[PDB]
């Protein structure tokens, strides 16, 4: 009978922000560690990646506040 | 039948943080030693590389704490 | 469900200023000691490193005062 | 029914200049402290970062004055 | 009955140069502040962004003068 | 599974302050002896090197006291 | 059929720490001797190069201890 | 009568990982040597190329482990 | 009738490592000599170039050992 | 019909090591003389430049011996 | 077919420690003699240069003993 | 309706040369004092900084005179 | 009815070289003053910026002379 | 009745090389001046732009000579 | 809502010249005492450091007088 | 009656490798000279261009050897 | 009727190496003089620029010799 | 109708070597005087700057002689 | 309409050699007096500074005579 | 048509060793005289400068003998 998109998109968000996003952020941190190992350590890389993680896990509240509710 | 990404990404993390990351850090230390041999010894290089190794092997707990759980 | 960045950034600050920053400052002092052992002892190095440590552990109050509250 | 951008952009500014910018400036100060610890202490780094913080928290009045009102 | 484009384009200009452009310039200044915080402070970035703001808010007079009237 | 940096940095400190720092200080004393043999004996060299050794082996308590705890 | 990286990286480490690293350290010592011949003899150069050699040949145990095992 | 793709793709993998991949890796090493000869020697190039070779010859086990079997 | 790539790539390697690579290394040594003549003599340049030559002429054995055979 | 690179690179080497390299070394010696005239006379400059000249004119035999033939 | 670096680096060491290093040490002694002729005779210069020569010609045994074998 | 850049740039100049430049020069003087406290007192630093302040507060008349009006 | 580009480009030049370029040069001088305040005073910066200003305000005569009329 | 392209293309060339190209070159010089004001002064920019102007105003003779007449 | 830089820079000055600068000057005096203890007592060091302290605590009035108000 | 492509492609090769390629290489050398005049002299540019010329004039023998005949 | 490229490319070379290259080299020498006036005098700049001029005016003979005729 | 570059480059040279280069050299001499006033007087600075001026005003004859005519 | 650089550079020279250079020389003399007060009186300092002043105020005639007119 | 570098470099050498080097050595002798007038007379300065002059005017024979012909 199909389901309304208000539940399918919410399922997508719950999946991408549940246990999957945790391991994705872990992989991001592993990536910045490896990039510091072989090369140069610059604050820009860590700042950008930590900001990306914050934006990923703040998407809910960022969307709630940016749209006035 | 395929497997859910919650296990595949975890397998990736376990591989990259198991016996492989050990030898990768060993190669990083060999690299900083060689860079000190032919050239100048600066605290910046060792600080950056040791920090990269710490970030690589702290990725799990860093991810657990940075996301509030 | 995600967490608001006002808590994630605070967690980052608490981690980087808790038991980790203590050992990081200890490593900085070990570094200045080693740099005095093999080489020349200059007030500039110790002044800069102690100032860096003070700025690291004063970041909270420095931010509170520099922004007028 | 949607909201006019004159309120959404203002919400963005209020969020980025409220409790979030405080901790962001705190992280910037932690960064300059860490950069002074492992390396050399130069007035350029602190000048640039403090100027960045001032520009971030002066954005409102800087915009009001630069546009003649 | 529709409206002539001489009023619709003027409405677009008035909207984009009224209260919206103010907050947009505020966001630009916040952006340059954040870019100075985590990274390097270069006169090029501030020069370019302030020039962009000037060109945005000078568009009316720039258009009046560049076309001889 | 990785380890939290609060243990890795502590391991670094324990290694650099255990049996390794002893022989490093021994090498420093050998160095000042050799520098006195072929050349001039100045109180500045011995003062600086002994101060470096004290700072290396006082790093723990110096860090505990400089940070108020 | 290919080989798992846990053996290839180990082969790299064994090669770089076997008979090759010996002659590389010999070349480093020849380099510091030549640098002392034509120029000035400073404890900093020898300290840095011997430390680089120690870090190169201690990479295995340094990696074992820095990672808690 | 044709053959099932489960054998054709396996033939492709066996060819690309047999005696051909050996000489391809040899060419990669020749390339990094030539790039070090005329230019600057950076750890990034060698790290990237050796990692590419490891990924090429670890493709089998990497695929076996990343897919949980 | 064409030839299998296992012979063409081998021909490429034999050409690039035969009499051509000798004169290429000779040109590299001429280059480092000229760079020492007009400018400053740094161990880094010679170390990097000699390492590049070694990697070029060790490509065969490096490939044989890095791949476990 | 073109010529094989084994002759073109050899022509390059013969040109750069024939009558041209002689006058280039003469210019290098003129340079070190001028640098001693207006400034300070340090053994490092002459050592580096004479070593550069030796490496330039020893490139042939250095290449023959460094490659085992 | 190329040669393994274990022989090329050994060839480098044999060349730099054979008949070439003898004349290089002779030039070093000529240098210290000339520096004593026009100027002041200090034990530091001779000590440093003789130590450099000893380190150059002791590189083999110094490397054998410093690495425990 | 926007404002002509002849007023916006003038507003920028008035802001940067009004009460803000005073405190900026005060910070510059504090900086040179701190640099004299921990380190060496050289006329070059004070000369450069006082010249920078003079150029900052002479920008108006310097621009008027350098352009012939 | 539109205007010929020979007048529009001339209007652009007159605007960019009239009262706007004056304040732009004033901002450039403020910039070099600020760069001298927090940092090092080098003749290169002032030379480059004054040359840029001269080229900006000499564009007319430079164009007249470079094109033979 | 239309005109032959041998006159229309010539009209295009005369327009683009008459009074219009003069002011275009003036704008180019203003551009290089502004680029030197806010940023770094490099010979490459001025060389490229002056070469572009020369090529623009030499197009006639360059075309006459490149085509043998 | 942010604060105007005329108050933030003033807060910076008040902090750096309040109770913090007192203890900083105390540390400077301790430094000159320690430098006199182990070494030679020269009027230059004390003159420079006392002048640095005077410039630090005279920054306000020095700025008021150097700028004509 | 047309000609077989085995002669037309050979004519193309003979033209592009006859008297035309000579002047093309001459233009390439003029280009690298001009690029060294206005800018920085880097071994990479000359190495790349000389390698391009060698590959252009070695195309015949490179094709003969790469294809096993 | 068109002309064969063997004459057009030769015309290009004759133009770029005739009276134009003379004044281009004159401009290069003016450039190195100006770069020595405002800044530091380094042998590298003059060496690179004179080498660029030599390569520009040696392009003919360099091409004749590098291609074996 | 455009002008041939043989006249435009000559105009550039005449401008840069006419009354402009005189005042540029005057500014260079003022610069070396100011650098001697606040700082240390070293023969290297004056030698380099006078050599730069000589090279600037000798560019014509230097170009005539370096190119054999 | 802009002004030719022959007047702008002359304005720069007139400003830097008018009433400004007088007070700059006065500051230089104050500097040498202060340097004699706290420290040692050496003829080298006064000779260098008076020579710097002479070169600053002789720049015009020095430029006129050094260039043959 | 260009000239071969074997004549251009020879022209450079003839110019730098003809009537120009004579006056350059005269300036060097004037420099050592002035340095003896205001300051201390040390054999090191005269030895170094006379050696620089000898090396400048012996460059031809030094190059002929150092290269075995
Ligand atoms: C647009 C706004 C600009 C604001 C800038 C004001 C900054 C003033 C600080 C002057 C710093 C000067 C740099 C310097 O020179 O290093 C000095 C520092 O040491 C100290 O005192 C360290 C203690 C300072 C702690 C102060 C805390 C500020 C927090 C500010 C939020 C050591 O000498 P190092 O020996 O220099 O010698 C190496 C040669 N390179
Ligand atoms: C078309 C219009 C153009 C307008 C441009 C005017 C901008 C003038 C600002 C000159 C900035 C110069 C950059 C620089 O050089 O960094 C300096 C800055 O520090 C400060 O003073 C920070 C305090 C400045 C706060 C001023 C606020 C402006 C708001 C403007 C709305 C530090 O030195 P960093 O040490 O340079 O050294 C690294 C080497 N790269
Ligand atoms: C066919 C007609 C062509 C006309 C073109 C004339 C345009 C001239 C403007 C030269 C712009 C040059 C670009 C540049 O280079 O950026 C500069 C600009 O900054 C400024 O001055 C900004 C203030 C300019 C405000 C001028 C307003 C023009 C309105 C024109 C209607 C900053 O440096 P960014 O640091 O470059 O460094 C990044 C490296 N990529
Ligand atoms: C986030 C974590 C950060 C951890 C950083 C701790 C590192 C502490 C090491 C301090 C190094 C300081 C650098 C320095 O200054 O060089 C010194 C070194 O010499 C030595 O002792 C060499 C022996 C050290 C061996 C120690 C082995 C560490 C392994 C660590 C896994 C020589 O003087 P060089 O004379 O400086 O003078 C040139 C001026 N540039
Ligand atoms: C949705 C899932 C996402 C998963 C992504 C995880 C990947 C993590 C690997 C981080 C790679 C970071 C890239 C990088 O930055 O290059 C580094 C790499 O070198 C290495 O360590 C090479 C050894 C790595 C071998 C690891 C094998 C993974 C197999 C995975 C199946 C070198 O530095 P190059 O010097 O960067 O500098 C050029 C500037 N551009
Ligand atoms: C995922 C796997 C990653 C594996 C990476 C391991 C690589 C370790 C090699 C560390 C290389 C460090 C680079 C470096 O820093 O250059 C050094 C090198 O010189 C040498 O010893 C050259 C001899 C090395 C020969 C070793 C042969 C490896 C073959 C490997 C198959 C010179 O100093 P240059 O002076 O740096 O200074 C310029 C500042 N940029
Ligand atoms: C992975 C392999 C690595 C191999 C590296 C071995 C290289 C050993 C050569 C040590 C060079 C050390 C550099 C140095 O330091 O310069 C010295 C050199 O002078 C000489 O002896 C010149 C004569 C050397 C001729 C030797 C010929 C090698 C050919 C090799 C094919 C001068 O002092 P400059 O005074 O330093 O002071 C400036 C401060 N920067
Ligand atoms: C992390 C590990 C650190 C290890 C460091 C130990 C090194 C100890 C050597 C102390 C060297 C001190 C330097 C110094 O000061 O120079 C002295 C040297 O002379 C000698 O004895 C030369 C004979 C030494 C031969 C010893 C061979 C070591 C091999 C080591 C493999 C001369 O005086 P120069 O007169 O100083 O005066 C100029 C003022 N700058
Ligand atoms: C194409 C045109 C070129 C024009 C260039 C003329 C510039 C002449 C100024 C020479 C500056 C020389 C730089 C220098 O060397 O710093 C000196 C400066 O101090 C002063 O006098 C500061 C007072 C100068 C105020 C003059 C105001 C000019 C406005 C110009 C509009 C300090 O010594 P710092 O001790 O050098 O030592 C560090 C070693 N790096
Ligand atoms: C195909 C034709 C090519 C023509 C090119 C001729 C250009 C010659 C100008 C040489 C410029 C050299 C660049 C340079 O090097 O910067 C110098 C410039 O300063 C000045 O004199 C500025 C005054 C020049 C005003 C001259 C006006 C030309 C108008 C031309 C129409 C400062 O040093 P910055 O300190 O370099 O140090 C940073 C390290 N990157
Ligand atoms: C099949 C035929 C091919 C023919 C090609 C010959 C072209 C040779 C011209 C070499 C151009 C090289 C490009 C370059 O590199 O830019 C240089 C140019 O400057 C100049 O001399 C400008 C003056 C040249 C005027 C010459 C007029 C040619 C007319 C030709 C009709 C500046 O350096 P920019 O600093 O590079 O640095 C940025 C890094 N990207
Ligand atoms: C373009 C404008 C240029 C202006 C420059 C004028 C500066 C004149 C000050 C001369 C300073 C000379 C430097 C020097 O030489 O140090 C002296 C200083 O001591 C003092 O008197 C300290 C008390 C001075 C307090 C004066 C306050 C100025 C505020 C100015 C706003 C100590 O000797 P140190 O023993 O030198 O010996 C080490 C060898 N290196
Ligand atoms: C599936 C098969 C794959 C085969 C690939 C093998 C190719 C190996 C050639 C490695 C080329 C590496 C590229 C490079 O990096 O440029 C180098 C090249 O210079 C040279 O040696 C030029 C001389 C080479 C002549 C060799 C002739 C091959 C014919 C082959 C038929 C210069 O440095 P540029 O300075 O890089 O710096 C710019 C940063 N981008
Ligand atoms: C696959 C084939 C590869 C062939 C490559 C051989 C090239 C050898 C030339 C080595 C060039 C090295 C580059 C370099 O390093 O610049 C040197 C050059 O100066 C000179 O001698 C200029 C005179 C050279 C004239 C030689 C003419 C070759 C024609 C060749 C046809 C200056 O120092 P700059 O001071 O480096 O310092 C800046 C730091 N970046
Ligand atoms: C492939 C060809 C290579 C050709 C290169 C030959 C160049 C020889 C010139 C040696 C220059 C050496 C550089 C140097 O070292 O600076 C010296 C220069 O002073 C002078 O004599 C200036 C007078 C020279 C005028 C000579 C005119 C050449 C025209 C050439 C056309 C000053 O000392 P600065 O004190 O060094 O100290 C700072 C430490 N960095
Ligand atoms: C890899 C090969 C290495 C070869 C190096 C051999 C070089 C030997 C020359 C030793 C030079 C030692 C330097 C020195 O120390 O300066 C001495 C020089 O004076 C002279 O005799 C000048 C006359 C020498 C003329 C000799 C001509 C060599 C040509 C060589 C082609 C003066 O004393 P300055 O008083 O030192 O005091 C300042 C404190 N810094």
């Amino acid at each position: 009978g199909g389901t309304d998109p208000a539940t399918m998109v919410n399922n997508i968000c719950t999946f991408i922000l549940g246990p999957f996003g945790q391991s994705l952020a872990v992989l991001g941190i592993v990536a910045i560690g490896i990039s510091w190992m072989f090369g140069r350590a610059s604050l820009g890389l860590v700042a950008g990646v930590v900001g990306g993680i914050v934006i990923m896990f703040g998407a809910s509240f960022l969307g709630k506040t940016l749209t006035g509710g």
